[PDB]
């Protein structure tokens, strides 16, 4: 039912404009056109593996609205008799660049199988409605799923001077945002990317600054790609664990008011004094292990089998310790003794984040191998996280309805996240 071999979840971008592909609304379903990135679930974009894209609002497809240069809309997904070739899309040529925030993307054509159209936006300059059109090889028909790039740091922020929390005024994580007492609440919890955004785990809004010039009071808003929601942490401005943040736009530090440690927050001159100064405060998990579990075969036919979300602990799986387990595996998670790609890592924490409000089981039967070939008989195989909390030694294991189906009793020789480059995936595209 739900797309069980991902290549990658995010937001899906223009080339040519830098804007999110968007469905109208927030539930997941209309007519798809170009909008500012505004970090709700719809603006989610899952490639799955089987062709088909859909979103992580709703469980429908990117589907052309008929025949020649269609309309693009969100719709139902056609399971039945098989998924049509027209809800199924492959990449074509690619274009690499260098975004804003420093971060290496990939853009290609996505071009639908059916009629072998490029995704397009109206026009030439990457906004407007979206639809499907002759190839014509210009940058508004290149698409990339963004990457923030490796996920530096996480956790609560603790003042060097008060040991208060970089805070946000009550608990939604959006607003205003302060010193206060450290609480067990998300709004605390921040995720630091190489692309220099600081990420509320609350509302999965950015540190910003009022205004474009990165002077002035910081609060939680939508993060826009701008300079000033931007920031450095260098060497420099450290002592220890507590190190400085500097704003890329107007090199001036996040800053609490006065001395003590104790009041509003905003950016100001670095003055080099402990207030300016902050620490990562979290919980140390072990850097998390990927396998692949035998779930049935069938070495003359199909298999079919009851696939479960399933969790495994010595306690409850609260909102902290999801929060703890998401930004651990953003980090970096092994493979087969490697570390894996960024768009792995990030896909994965986003996986184990939506898998969190279940999650139902699912029947899922192998049509095909992961490698795209009819499926004549083989095994279906279930990945498997595990990870532990180094404080308590607890092992936490993580069966999510990610599936591989393949042509050998032999496990995948893929990460999730990567496509099976043959029938027994014994190498790996999409890495
Ligand atoms: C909150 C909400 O639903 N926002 C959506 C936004 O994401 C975008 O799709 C826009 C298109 O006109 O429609 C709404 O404003
Ligand atoms: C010495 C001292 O308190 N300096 C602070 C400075 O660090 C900054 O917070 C500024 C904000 O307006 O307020 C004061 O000048
Ligand atoms: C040169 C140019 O802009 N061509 C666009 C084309 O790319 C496509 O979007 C089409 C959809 O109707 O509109 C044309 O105006
Ligand atoms: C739709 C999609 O996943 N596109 C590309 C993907 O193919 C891969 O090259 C990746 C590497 O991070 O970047 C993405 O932008
Ligand atoms: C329960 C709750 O929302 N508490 C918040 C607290 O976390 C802090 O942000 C404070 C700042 O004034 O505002 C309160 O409303
Ligand atoms: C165009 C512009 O600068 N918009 C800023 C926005 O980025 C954000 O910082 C907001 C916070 O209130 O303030 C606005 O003035
Ligand atoms: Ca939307
Ligand atoms: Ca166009
Ligand atoms: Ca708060
Ligand atoms: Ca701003
Ligand atoms: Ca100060
Ligand atoms: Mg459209
Ligand atoms: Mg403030």
């Amino acid at each position: 039912v739900l797309c069980t071999n991902p290549l990658d979840i995010g937001e899906l971008r223009s080339f040519k404009s830098k804007q999110c592909v968007d469905i109208v609304g927030n539930q997941g379903s209309g007519n798809i056109a170009t909008y500012d990135c505004d970090g709700l679930s719809d603006q989610q974009i899952i490639i799955c593996g089987d062709g088909t894209i859909r979103n992580e609002a709703r469980n429908y497809c990117f589907t052309p609205d008929g025949s020649g240069n269609a309309n693009v809309m969100s719709s139902p997904c056609t399971l039945y008799p098989e998924i049509p070739s027209s809800q199924r899309w492959r990449q074509g040529r690619r274009k690499t660049f260098t975004d804003n925030g420093g971060i290496e993307q990939v853009a290609t054509e996505i071009i639908n199988l059916a009629s072998g159209k490029c995704l397009d936006i109206e026009g030439s300059d990457g906004t407007g409605d979206i639809g499907v059109y002759d190839c014509q090889n210009l940058d508004d028909q290149y698409f990339y799923v963004r990457s923030r790039g490796p996920e530096l740091f996480y956790g609560r922020l603790r003042n060097e001077k008060s040991d208060l929390c970089l805070d946000v005024e009550g608990s939604d994580g959006k607003g205003n945002v302060l010193m206060y007492s450290c609480e067990d609440n998300l709004d605390q919890w921040f995720r630091y990317y190489e692309n220099g955004e600081i990420v509320n785990a609350k509302s999965g809004m950015c540190l910003d600054v009022e205004g474009s010039d990165g002077s002035g009071n910081v609060g939680i808003y939508r993060c826009d790609d701008l300079r000033d929601q931007m920031w450095s942490r260098p060497n420099a401005y450290c002592n220890g664990d507590y190190c400085s943040f500097l704003n890329k736009e107007s090199n001036k530090c996040l800053d609490v008011s006065g001395d003590q440690g104790t009041g509003d927050v905003g950016t100001w001159q670095c003055d080099g004094l402990p207030d300016q100064r902050f620490k990562w405060v979290f919980d140390d998990w072990e850097v998390p292990t990927a396998t692949w579990n035998m779930v049935g075969c069938d070495q003359n036919g199909k298999v079919s089998q009851q696939i479960s979300n399933t969790i495994s602990f010595s306690s409850t799986v609260t909102a902290g310790v999801a929060v703890e387990v998401s930004s651990t595996i953003e980090k970096g998670v092994i493979f087969a003794k490697a570390t894996v790609s960024v768009k792995v890592t990030a896909s994965l924490s986003k996986a184990w984040t939506n898998s969190q409000s279940g999650t139902t089981a699912i029947t899922y039967t192998c049509d095909n191998y992961d490698s795209d070939e009819e499926f004549t008989r083989g095994c279906m195989w279930q990945l498997a996280i595990e990870t532990t909390e180094v404080k308590s030694g607890d092992l936490l294991v993580w069966n999510p309805q990610i599936v591989k189906c393949t042509r050998s009793n032999t496990a995948p020789g893929c990460a999730p996240f990567t496509k099976c480059a043959n029938e027994d995936c014994t190498f790996c595209t999409d890495i």
